C-alpha cells in the first residue's frame, strides 16, 4: 500500500476505536496517575461499602466467587464491544459469516487481555468504567485457587505497558490480532491473511512515525502475541480446574448460558 | 539503530558461523529431499523390516528410535551452543544468563531447524543418509506414536516460508537472544543485542525475498508456534518417565529441562 493509504487507515481503525470502547487508555491513565477520585476497593470492608455506594453491576455467596463471577460478566460485556470494533475493520463484514465467527471466538481473550493492561498499574486495576480501583494486593490475596487467578493478568500487563502505545497504536495492535488466519477451522484463509498484511504495514508505519525513537518497536510488540498466547491457554487451564474443584460456583441454568 | 553496511556484515558473520556450526544444511538437505541426484539418495525407512535392513546399510522399536532422537538432540545441542558463542555479545554476558539462554533457546531452535530435514511425508536422520517417514513414526506405540507429528505440522506451515540458511542464521540467534526468558538477571544487554539482531533480520528479510510481503512480521509470529510446541513436547517426556521406569536421559537435556 502507499504510505497516505495506511496512514488512511491507521485514523479509520483510531475513529472507530474510540467510539467502540468507552474507556480509553488516554483516559484511564489520567486517573491511576491522580492527574474525581475513583473509589478505592483495598480490602473486605471497602468492598462491602463499595456496592452500596456505587452500584457494581458486576458484583450485586462467598466474596472470591463474587468477584470471580463478576469478572465474568465484564468479560461478557467486553466481548459486544470488540464484536462492534471488529465490523468497522476495512474487509471483515465481507469475510465469510463462519470464519468471522471462528475470528471472533480465538481472539477476543487475546484482546480483552491486551486491552485490560490499559486500565492497570502495577498497583491495581480499574473497574467500572472507571469510577472503582481495586488493588493488586486485595485480588493476589483472594482465597485458595482464586488470588493465583488475578496476579498473572497483572504480571503481562506490567511488561506490555513498558511499551507505551498509546490508543492510536493499540487500534492497530487489536485489529492485527483478530485477522489471524491460524485459527483453528477457518474456511478461506486467503483474505484473512490479505487484510492482516495490509494491518501489519499499517502498524509498522504508525509505530515509526509515533515512537520514531523506539528501535523495532513492532517487532517487540509482535513477539508480546507470544506472551498472549501463553497467559491465554493458562487462563483455559484455570477454568477447568475451578469447574472440577469448586462446589459452590452454580449460577441460574439461564445466567450458566450467558456465560457459557 | 544500525547503519545498513554494518547490518549486512551482521547477517554475512552470522551465515558464516552457521555454516561452520551446522553441519547438515537446509540447502543440503533439499537437494537430498528434492533428489534427481543418485549420489545423495537416501535409504527410506517405513516399517520395521526396513528399519532392520537399515541398520545395515547406514530393545523394543520404539525405544531404540526415541532414543536416537535423544542422541542426536544432545549433538544438536552441542552444535546450537557452539554457534551461540559466536552471535556477537553472547559470550560477554552474565554467564548465568548466558546458561540460561541456551537452556530455554535450545528446543525452540532444534524444531526450527528440524523443518529443514522435513517434508509433508518424512524427515532425514543420520546426517541425511536416511529418511523416516512420518506414518512410521505415526505407528509406533504407547505415548511414541504422538511424539514427533506435532513437530511435522509445524515444520509443512513454517517451511511454506521459503527461508533460506541465510535467512534462518538470524532467526536462531534472534531465538537465543530473548530477553523475556525466566530467571534472567541483566535483561537489558541482552535486548540491546536482540534489536541489532532483529534490524539486521528485517533488512535481510527484505533483500533475500522483496515480493514476500510482511515475511518478518511472519516469521516472528512463529516464534509463538514454537512456544506451544516446546510445552506440548515437554509434557509428553513427563509422561515417559512416569511410565517407563528403566528409561533414561541424557544429563545435558536431563539439566535442560529442569523447570
Ligand atoms: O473493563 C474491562 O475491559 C475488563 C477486562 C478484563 C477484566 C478481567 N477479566 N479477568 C479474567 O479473568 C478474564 C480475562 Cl483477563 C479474559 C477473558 C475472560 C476473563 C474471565 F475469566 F473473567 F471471564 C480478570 C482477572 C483479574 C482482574 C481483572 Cl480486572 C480481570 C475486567 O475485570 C473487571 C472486574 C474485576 C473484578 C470485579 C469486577 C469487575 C475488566
Amino acid at each position: 500500500m502507499e504510505s497516505a493509504d495506511l496512514r488512511a487507515l491507521a485514523k479509520h481503525l483510531y475513529d472507530s476505536y474510540i467510539k467502540s470502547f468507552p474507556l480509553t487508555k488516554a483516559k484511564a491513565r489520567a486517573i491511576l496517575t491522580g492527574k474525581k477520585s475513583p473509589f478505592v476497593i483495598y480490602d473486605m470492608n471497602s468492598l462491602m461499602m463499595g456496592e452500596d455506594k456505587i452500584k457494581f453491576k458486576h458484583i450485586t455467596k462467598e466474596v472470591a466467587i463474587r468477584i470471580f463471577q463478576g469478572c465474568q460478566f465484564r468479560s461478557v460485556e467486553a466481548v459486544q464491544e470488540i464484536t462492534e470494533y471488529a465490523k468497522s475493520i476495512p474487509g471483515f463484514v465481507n469475510l465469510d459469516l463462519n470464519d468471522q465467527v471462528t475470528l471472533l471466538k480465538y481472539g477476543v481473550h487475546e484482546i480483552i487481555y491486551t486491552m485490560l493492561a490499559s486500565l492497570m498499574n502495577k498497583d491495581g486495576v480499574l473497574i467500572s468504567e472507571g469510577q472503582g480501583f481495586m488493588t493488586r494486593e486485595f485480588l493476589k490475596s483472594l482465597r485458595k485457587p482464586f488470588g493465583d487467578f488475578m496476579e498473572p493478568k497483572f504480571e503481562f500487563a506490567v511488561k506490555f505497558n513498558a511499551l507505551e502505545l498509546d490508543d492510536s497504536d493499540l487500534a492497530i495492535f487489536i485489529a492485527v490480532i483478530i485477522l489471524s488466519g491460524d485459527r483453528p477451522g477457518l474456511l478461506n484463509v486467503k483474505p484473512i491473511e490479505d487484510i492482516q498484511d495490509n494491518l501489519l504495514q499499517a502498524l509498522e508505519l504508525q509505530l515509526k512515525l509515533n515512537h520514531p525513537e523506539s528501535s523495532q518497536l513492532f517487532a517487540k510488540l509482535l513477539q508480546k502475541m507470544t506472551d498472549l498466547r501463553q497467559i491465554v491457554t493458562e487462563h483455559v487451564q484455570l477454568l477447568q480446574v475451578i469447574k472440577k474443584t469448586e462446589t459452590d460456583m452454580s449460577l441460574h441454568p439461564l445466567l450458566q448460558e450467558i456465560y457459557k
